[PDB]
């Protein structure tokens, strides 16, 4: 019940009871592992438990539990309950909720900068117009003309499950992706559902290989519009290498901005459906998953061609090669450029620290090893060597379906 | 019930019935995951169904199942237990058995072979010398001259707990380790412990950089007894690289045969804690494990050193080039000597095969995805974007501690 990891490169051991706060499920169970499954309203009697335990914790963090002003916030709360079936946060609650989220993010390794969340309260937003204002406002922002910023916008909390705001777009920077006659793909293959969607709504496609395509906003639970971020306000990285002349004649480029938009705020049971958030890219991201998976941009072929490397076997390790090169001309670009990036040897380092930081402070840190590894080098990084538990804690972040599923029109 | 997992790259979905037949616990619970920490006598009452559950599993297979011969045997092991507390297995049923620890064995990425396994009954033995001499035996067939044969050489089980035949080397091969009083390490940092116990049972440790370790064995929970391996048995490989001329005067070489002999086989309730196994290697264990690992040989700085790259910024990715370079000196060296290795893309693309077909004709396969993904290039090999349940089948290989923790010594 009081659990042990123990780092196996430097055989440091930390103690774990924070899960003993864990509340939503793995799952897990004791016959089966899912740690490799990627996806493994309230009612009044179901929100107030939710309220009092966060309530609870935030009066706890500033000092003031079982104080005068904790106990006559559960009672206004509890009242607000009863009387109207939902309540409402307090700006300071909103903001420990947030930046609580990003802390018990167990997949994410950028953890360490959690306490330095900039929150943007756009809960009396009423229209898809509203939102993007919102949006290219946080993208200002965030960007700050490279040096970037973590951000988070957050609309209007779900009341009856009928008005839901979402962002439909899964980031609020991406390219499109269209199917060939020639039966290729053009641009991110990993778009061309929503690319789709967006042409039947209206949107005139360049139809080439990075167009960054168009917000679809969905407010107070009507059907999404179309707006398109002012081009000015989207950074845009070109990719060249700092040994290989060649490599920028690939006609390779990136945004600088990583923000995800399809995800779900959840504090103190209260649900925020659109909640976009960004930080900046650790490396790995856009030169390992976006350029190589053969899902993607899959441009290791091409690399290692330009490379005259022998792709007649596999162990001559081709692969492997190219995809060092394109990871150094991803942080070379991004660098040169000076567009804040970090590489996936200093992350992890500073995630190892984090992790100390949380188990001393906090009596954990709950991590999900499958995804905080990087997806390449994996064991000369430390979190290789580092056992992590992964458990869910409130408050939290939510992977929800594409709403096109969802929406009746 | 049906549990399904799908391919993020191929969409593939599968569905697994076989977790259904798994009884032991994983450590994680509805509350926690514990899919990445490392390690997370009975009585005749718990004996008699795990036998029965066993011998039910090996008569199916044979398509012998309710027979008559199936009936007896039952009844024969059911009598063997009640009346001398434990019961032998037929040789079939051993080799059964061995098999389908491997086939259960979810960390391991090469069970594509798990059909192709020598089995070397050495149930017969007594005392420590016995044991040396059919060590010797395995590693000699295993190691074919280069031609790699996968092997099991299994010694008697358990009886009270008390007389425990157990290989104190945690393999059949490895290097010493030697502690300087400068805190230094010479040779191979996992095995300092292990090096001087060796030296204090009477080993003169030559102190080099790669001298390969006495075996240390344990016969009838007697005092273990050192043996030095036939030095003609023990297949090395120079590490050279194609390009790069300077790669052999690092000095690096590395055995052909990784052989694990410090695993417990458990077959239908019976504990075999001498079951010496090999395969052959993926070469990502040598050259990023054995070879980069931090607390290992470390060559990582050196070898940048000499490939003159950028170490002032870590996004240089220096380790990642250099990591790299390594890896195709250690598979081009051993393929140079034809001594059998597979790279992680091969290894990886056929466990993906292998597992689609045991998903087919066996309903599962469980796959611990933390130890299936290789330690470099995660995401380009076709594992990465796999979903994988983990669950415990029996038979089975299980850790066990280290002999010298538990040892009563006898003087
Ligand atoms: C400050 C720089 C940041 C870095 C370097 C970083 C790093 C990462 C990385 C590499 C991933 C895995 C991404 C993937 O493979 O899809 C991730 C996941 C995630 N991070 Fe961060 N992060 C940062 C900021 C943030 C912020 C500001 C938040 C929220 C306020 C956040 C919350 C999350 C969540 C919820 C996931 C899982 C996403 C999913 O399930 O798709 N992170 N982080
Ligand atoms: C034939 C070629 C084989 C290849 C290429 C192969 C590959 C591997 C690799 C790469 C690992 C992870 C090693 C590590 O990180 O320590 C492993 C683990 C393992 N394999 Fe294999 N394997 C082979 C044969 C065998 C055989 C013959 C057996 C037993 C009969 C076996 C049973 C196991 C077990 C029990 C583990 C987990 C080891 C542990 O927990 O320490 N494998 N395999
Ligand atoms: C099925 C599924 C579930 C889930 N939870 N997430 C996904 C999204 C999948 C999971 N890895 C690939 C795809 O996301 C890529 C976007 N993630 C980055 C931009 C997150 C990020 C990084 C750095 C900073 C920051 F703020 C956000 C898919
Ligand atoms: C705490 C702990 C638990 C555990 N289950 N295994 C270990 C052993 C740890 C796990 N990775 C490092 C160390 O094994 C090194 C040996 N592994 C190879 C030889 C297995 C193998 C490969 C290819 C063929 C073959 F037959 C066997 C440690
Ligand atoms: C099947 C497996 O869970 C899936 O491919 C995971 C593996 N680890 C990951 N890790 C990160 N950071 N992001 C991902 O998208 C994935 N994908
Ligand atoms: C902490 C973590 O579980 C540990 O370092 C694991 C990760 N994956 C591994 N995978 C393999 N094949 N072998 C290992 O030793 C490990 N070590
Ligand atoms: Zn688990």
């Amino acid at each position: 019940r009081f659990l042990k990891v123990k780092n196996w490169e430097t055989d440091v051991v930390l103690t774990d009871t924070l899960h003993l706060k864990s509340t939503l499920e793995t799952g897990c169970t004791e016959h089966i592992c899912m740690g490799s499954i990627m996806l493994p309203v309230r009612t009044k009697d179901q929100l107030f438990p939710l309220a009092k335990e966060f309530l609870d914790q935030y009066y706890s963090s500033i000092k003031r539990f079982g104080s005068k002003a904790h106990m006559d916030r559960l009672e206004e709360v509890n009242k607000e309950i009863e009387s109207t079936s939902t309540y409402q946060l307090k700006d300071t609650e909103l903001i420990y909720g947030a930046k609580h989220a990003w802390r018990n993010a167990s997949r994410c390794v950028g953890r360490i900068q959690w306490s330095k969340l900039q929150v943007f309260d756009a809960r009396d937003c009423t229209t898809a117009h509203g939102m993007f204002n919102y949006i290219c406002n946080h993208v200002k922002y965030a960007t700050n003309k490279g040096n970037l910023r973590s951000a988070i916008t957050i609309f209007p909390q779900r009341t009856d499950g009928k008005h839901d705001f979402r962002v439909w777009n899964s980031q609020l920077i991406r390219y499109a992706g269209y199917k060939q006659p020639d039966g290729s793909t053009l641009g991110d293959p990993a778009n061309v559902q929503f690319t789709e969607i967006c042409i039947q709504q209206g949107w005139k496609a360049p139809r080439g290989r990075f167009d960054v395509l168009p917000l679809l906003l969905q407010a107070n639970g009507n059907d999404p519009e179309l707006f398109q971020i002012p081009p000015e306000l989207v950074l845009e990285v070109p990719i060249r290498h700092p040994k290989f002349d060649w490599f920028k004649d690939l006609g390779l480029k990136w945004y600088g901005l990583p923000a995800v938009s399809n995800m779900l705020l959840e504090i103190g049971g209260l649900e925020f459906s659109a909640c976009p958030f960004s930080g900046w890219y650790m490396g790995t991201e856009i030169g390992v998953r976006d350029y190589c998976d053969n899902s993607r941009y899959n441009i290791l072929e091409e690399v290692a061609k330009k490379m005259d490397l022998d792709m007649r076997k596999t162990s001559s390790l081709w692969k492997d090669q190219a995809l060092v090169e394109i990871n150094i001309a991803v942080l070379y670009s991004f660098q040169s450029d000076k567009v804040t990036i970090v590489d996936h040897h200093s992350a992890t380092e500073s995630f190892i620290k984090h992790m100390e930081n949380e188990y001393r402070c906090r009596g954990g840190c709950p991590a999900d090893w499958v995804w905080i590894v990087p997806p390449m080098s994996g064991s000369i990084t430390p979190v290789f060597h580092q056992e992590m538990l992964n458990y869910r804690l409130t408050p939290s972040f939510e992977y929800q379906p594409d709403p096109w599923n969802t929406h009746v029109w």
